[PDB]
């Protein structure tokens, strides 16, 4: 199946 | 800064 | 890997 | 205004 | 750096 | 109509 | 108004 | 494969 | 400024 | 068919 | 209808 | 490298 993954990387 | 990221994984 | 980053910069 | 931006990072 | 900005202007 | 626009900014 | 719709179609 | 799609609708 | 507009007209 | 079009507007 | 598909192929 | 690709499909 299709899984949309989100991230907020702090830099 | 703050970076918001999306990648789709074919699962 | 490839990471697509989005931003909305207010100006 | 409001500017929507995309950059791909090779991670 | 290089930042690609998109817009949809309604007219 | 609907116009879709792209400009690159050297940031 | 303008509504941007996204899809991930698996093929 | 996995295809990511965008269409703008004038609403 | 200079704004490059794209379209896909279906015919 | 499908026709892809570009016009630059001096904004 | 017309569907614009994007991809980032890593090579 | 990283290659960004677009193809329109007549759907």
């Amino acid at each position: 199946k299709v899984k949309v993954v989100w991230d907020v990387i702090e830099v």
